[PDB]
C-alpha cells in the first residue's frame, strides 16, 4: 500500500530555502511513499467571510480536496517574528473553513529551515497549537529544525546539498509514514 | 500632555464584531487622548521577500508612519484557529520590515472580541510573543477579551452598545495612555 | 479488549474541585474502561538532579510504573497564573527522568475544572507541549475545559453532579479509548 | 542612582550551571547596580491553599520581602520538557499569592542557561506568559539564553569564566537598569 | 571586471562570532565583488616537516589554490592570548611552505571580532607581521577591529545585526578592491 | 632543593634542532636541577571551545598538571614565519583555558634556535606578550637565541656540542633557579 | 614597610591627560605606599654617543638616580603612532646608558590614557619589550589602559575624578607594591 | 621617467655607521633613481601639542614638503633598546601631526645596520608598525637588516665598503622603485 504525501510551502520568495527543502523532498521519499507540491500559498487572497459568502476561491477547494484524499501533509515553512508567517496562517484560516475541513485526521510533519540555529521552533509551537485546533495528528518525533541553512543549499543550483540533512528529512518522513499507516 | 492613538484592525468583513469595537475606542477615549483609525491590513499584499527588494508597498509606510508618530496602537482582533488571523499577522509581518522598525518602544494594547466565550485569549498570547521580538510595549492590565460579544453590539446598526463594555475599554485607554506617559 | 486508565490529580488542595472531577471518573466510566487514582504529586520531593543520583524516590518509581501499566492517563489539574501548577509540573519532571519514561507513547487525556470561564485553556496549552517533548500522544478532542464549575459539584457533598458534564467526560473518555486501541 | 537587584535561581543541584551564571552576575553588574541572591526555592513547600489557610511558610514571606523592596529581579532558571521547572514554577506560584503581590510593577529579567543550542527559549516564553498576569515588567531585548553553557563554565571551579558571556550579560543588565529608571 | 575574494576562518566553534562576520561578507560585498569561504582550517594536521616530506595534505594543496585563484583574501579571526590563535598560525605555516607561496603578492584584509574594546588588535599585528615574511600586500586602511561584538550580532540567529559595522566592512572590502586593482 | 624544571618542546619533527637543545638541557643542568619533558604538543587536538564542551582533552590536563608542580619551565622553540609555531600556540592556548591556570606565577625561560642568523627573537618577543596575558614571569637574563644551529649540533649523533651554547644555557638555568627562589 | 614609588610622565603638554592621572597617584595610593614625580623628560636633550662622551646630561644623573632610590616606578604616557612617545623612549634611552643602569631590577607597572577605546595597548607592548631589555620586572596584572579618558577627567579643573578609575589604579598600585616586596 | 628618494637618518653622532650606509645610496642608486637626504632629526625640538598650537617648528615643515614631494622614503637607523631611537620616533611624531600627513600613501623602504647579528630587526618590525598606522606603502622584500656591520664600513674613510652588502642596497631600491610605480 503505497503512501502520498502533499507538501504545503509557508515562503513566497523565488531563493527561499523552505522551498528548496521542500523540492528534495520527493527525491529524498524513502520505497513507498510519493510526494508532491501543493498550489503556491500566495494564490489565496487574503481570508474574509464576505469573500468566503460570495463563494471559496477556487484554489482554496482545489487544496482543500488535495490534503483530503493525502495520506499525510508536509509543512515547510520559516518563522517570521517568533510565530507562523502570516500567508502561511492565511492558507491555513481559509482551508480550516472548508466542509469538511481537510485536515481533521490528517497525519501532518512540520519542517522549518532558517539561517540561524533555533531553526523555527516557536513557528512549530504556534502550527501546533493550530492544528490541534483542527484535529490535524501532528508528527512529535524527530523533529526538523533546519539551522544554518544557507550552507546547506547551494546557491545558484537551488537545491538542498547536505547530505546528512537529506538522511535527516528521509528519517521524518519514514517516521511520518509510519505514524499514517498507524491511523489508518 | 495630549495622546494620540491609532487603531489595527484584524478582521475584513463589513459586519465584523471587532470593528464595532474599534469605532467605539474614539467615542470612549478618555479626555487627553484621540483615536483615528489605521488604514485597512487587506490592502497588503501577502509578505514576499521578493516584493520588498523591489520596494515597500506604498500602505505599508504609510501605516508605519501613522505607528512612528502615534503615542500608542491598539489592535483590535479576532481570533482564528487558536491563534491570530494570518491576515493580521500579515500585516505585523510587513512593518516588522521597515526601517526604523515603528512598533519597537511602542506602547501596545490588545483587545479581542469573540462570540464564543475565552474572547481572543489564544491571540492576545501569540500576538504578545511577537510584540516583544518587536520589542513593544504591550499593556499587561487589564485585559480585554470580550466575550459573547453577538449581544454586546446590535445587528443593523453597526455599533457597540453594551455599556459596561465601552466603560471597561474607556478604563484600559486610561491605562494605556498612563503606560506611554510613563515610557516617555 | 478491556482498558484500564489512571488519572493524575494536579490540585493538593481537600476541596479542589479537580479533585472531584478525578475522583467521578471511574464511576462515569463507559462499559470495558476501568478507571483507577495515582499517587498524590505531593509525595514527590522538589526536583533534584543530586536526589536523582542518590536514586528514584519511591513514588515517582511507583507512579511511572501505574502509568507504563495504564492503557492511558488522564490529568485532571487547574490553572495557576496562565500555566500548570508547579507541583504537577515538577511531578512531570520526575516521571521524565525514569527509563524507560512512561509518558513515551502513552495516550494522554487533559482536563481542566475552573471556577472561571477559560476554564484552563493556557495551563492545557502548557501541558501539551510538555507532553509533547515526552512522546505522549495527548488526545485534540473533545476538549475538557470545565467552566463555572461551583455550580457543577455540589458542596457538603464533594461529588461532581452534573449530569451533563458527567455525560461530556464519559464521551471524552470514550475519545480516548478510541485513541488508545487506534495506536495499539 | 544606586540600584539593587535580587537573583531568583531555579535549579537546585549544586553544579548547576545556571548558579554558576546567577553568582557572577554581582561582579558582572554595572557600576551603580548592586546584586544579591535570594534564598533558595527548595525550602518552599508544594503550593497548597490549604497550607496558605493555616499560614503563608516563612520562607516565602520573606522571599516576597525582598523582592518587594529590590528594584528589579532577575531570574536565572533551566529549561525542563519545553517549560519551566516545577520547582520554580511552585515558587512563584507561591509568592503569587502575597499581599501586595511582589512582581506586580517590578521590572524582570530572564536568564537561561543550556547544554544544548536553545538556551532556554521555551521556558522563557512560558515564564513570560506568567510573568504577564502577575503584572510585572519583562525586559524585552536583549534575550540572554545562554547555549552550550558545559564550555563557558569551568567545571570543577563552578564559575562562569566565558568572557563574551559576561559582557553579553552585563549589558542585558544596563538594559534592566534602564527599564527599572524609566518605570520609576 | 569582476573581482573574488575569499574568507579564511580562525575560530572553529559553531557559535562564532568571527564565523558570523565571516557569513555576512558575501551578502555586504559591493557589485562586482564576489566572496566565497575557504575550506576549514581544522583539517589540517600539525605542521610539521616529517609530514611534509610524505607530502603536503590534500586540505593545505586545495587552499593554496583557491587562495592562488582568488584576487584577495580576507582573514577573519579571534584574538587568544594576545596573539593569533594557533590553529589559525599552523595554517599560515602549512600555507607558507607550498611552492609557489600562494600568499605572496596577494592583497589581504584582516578583519577581528572580540568581546573587548581592543576587538582583536593584537591578533592583527603579529598575523601582519608574518604576512610581510609572506610577501603579501595588506590593506593599512581601514582597520576592522570589531569590539564589544556581542552587541553586534544576534545571539540565537548567528547573523551580523549592527549596520553601522555592516557598512565598515562594505568600506574595507572596496579599499580591499581598489588595493587589488592597483596592484592587478 | 632538588628543583624540578619541564620543558616544552616547539617542533615535531624528529631531526629538531629545538628538539637537540632540549634534551641538552638535563646533562647541562647544575646539581640541584633535574630536568624532565613535558608530552608531546603533537598530541592536542586544535582548539576548539566545541571539543572544550565535550571536556579537556587528557594530555591537556597532564601538562598543565606537570607545569603546575614545576618550579619553572623552559620553553624550547623554532621561530616559524617570523612568529611562534602554531602547533605550539595552539598548545598554549589549550593550557590558558585550563583552570586554575597553570602558567599563571610560573617562572618561565625562552630557548630559541634558528638556521639563520636571528635565532627566533621575534618568536620570544610574540611568546612573552602571550606569557604577560597569562601572568608568567618570563626571566629578561641571558636570552637565549641560538642562532646559525646547524653547525652547533653535530650531525649523525643529534647532541648539542657548541661549548659556547651549553654553557650559556647552563647559566640560564642558573638565572632560572634564582628567579623561581626569589618568587617564592 | 615604606615603599616610595616615582612617577614617569609621558607627555609634555599643559592639559595632558596623563599628567593629570599621574598626580592622582600620590593621593590615591594606598597606605605604606609615598608616590612623588620625577623631572620632565623634556629637558633631556636629543641621545646622542657624541654628547654622551662630553659627559651624561645632568637631568638624567638626576632621574636615573631617583629611580635608583625608588622601589617602584610607574610609566604614564599616552600613546603615539601605534607605540610610545619619540620623547619618552628617548628618556628611556638615556637612562639605559647610565652606569649602573637604574631600571634593572626595578619593579615597573605601566598606566595610559587615551580618548579613544583603545586605551594605549600598543604603546605598552612596545614599552615593555624595551624594559626587558633593561632588566626591569613590570608589573604583568593589573593592566592600566584608560580608555575614553575626556569624561573622567572634568575639563578646566586639572584633576582625575573618576572614583572607579581612581580605586582601580589604587589595586595597581597595591600589586605594584606586592611585586617590589617579593623581588627584595 | 626618473624617480627621487629621501633618506631620514636615525643617529645623530658623526661616526654613526648607519649615517655611512645613508651617504652610500645615492652612489649605489641604479639609472633613474636619484636619492637626497633630508635635514638632521636633531633639529626637531620634543613633540608637545602646546608647541604645534604655537605652530609648526621650522625642521617639521621642511622635512615635511621633501617627503611629500619625494618619490619615497628611506629610512636608515640604528636599533636602541630592541626598537627604534627616541629621537627618530619623535620625528616621525611631528610628521604624523601635519596636513596632509605626508607619509600616507608614501613608498618606504628600511634599512638598519647594527654591530651585532639581529641587525636592526626589531626597530624595522616597530618602525613598520608606526608607518603602517601613517598609511604608507613599506617594502616586504627585500628586507635589508645589516648586521656585522662595524667590518663592512671602514674606519678611517668613513664609507661603507663591503661589495656584497652594496649590491643588496642597489636591489633593494629598485624594489622600491617598483614599489613606488606600481602605486603609482
Ligand atoms: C518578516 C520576517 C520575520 C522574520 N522572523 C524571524 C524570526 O523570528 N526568527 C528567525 O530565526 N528568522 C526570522 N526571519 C528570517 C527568516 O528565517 C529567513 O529570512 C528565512 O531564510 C526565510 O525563509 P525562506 O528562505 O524560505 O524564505 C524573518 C524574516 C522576515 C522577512
Ligand atoms: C613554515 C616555516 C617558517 C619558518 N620561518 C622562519 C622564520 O621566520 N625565521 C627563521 O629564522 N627561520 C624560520 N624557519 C626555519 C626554522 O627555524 C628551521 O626549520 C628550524 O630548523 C626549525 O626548527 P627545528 O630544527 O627544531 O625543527 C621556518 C621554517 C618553516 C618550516
Ligand atoms: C603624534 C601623535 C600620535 C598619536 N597617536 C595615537 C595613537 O596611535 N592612538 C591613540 O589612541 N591616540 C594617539 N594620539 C592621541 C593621544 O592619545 C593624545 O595625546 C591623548 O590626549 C593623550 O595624551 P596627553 O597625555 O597629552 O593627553 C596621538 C597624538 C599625537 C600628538
Amino acid at each position: 500500500s503505497p503512501l502520498h504525501f502533499v507538501t504545503l510551502l509557508g515562503s513566497l520568495r523565488k531563493a527561499s530555502f523552505n522551498a528548496a527543502v521542500a523540492r528534495a523532498l520527493p527525491e529524498i521519499a524513502p520505497e513507498g511513499i510519493a510526494i508532491t507540491p501543493l498550489g503556491s500559498i500566495g494564490t489565496f487572497p487574503h481570508y474574509s467571510q464576505d469573500v468566503q459568502e460570495e463563494g471559496f476561491p477556487a484554489p482554496v477547494l482545489t487544496m482543500a480536496q488535495q490534503i483530503a484524499t493525502a495520506d499525510a501533509v508536509v509543512i515547510v515553512t520559516p518563522e517570521y517574528n517568533y510565530s507562523v508567517p502570516g500567508v502561511l496562517k492565511n492558507a491555513i484560516d481559509w482551508l480550516s473553513r472548508v466542509s469538511p475541513q481537510p485536515l481533521a485526521g490528517k497525519p501532518v510533519a512540520l519542517v522549518t529551515a532558517s539561517p540561524g540555529m533555533i531553526g523555527g521552533a516557536r513557528a512549530q509551537n504556534h502550527l501546533r497549537q493550530s492544528l490541534v485546533f483542527l484535529d490535524a495528528y501532528v508528527l512529535n518525533r524527530p523533529e526538523a529544525m533546519i539551522g544554518q541553512v544557507t550552507g546547506k543549499v547551494d546557491a545558484q543550483t537551488l537545491e538542498l546539498s547536505d547530505v546528512a540533512t537529506r538522511e535527516f528529512l528521509a528519517r521524518q518522513l519514514d517516521a511520518l509514514a509510519a505514524l499514517a499507516r498507524t491511523l489508518s
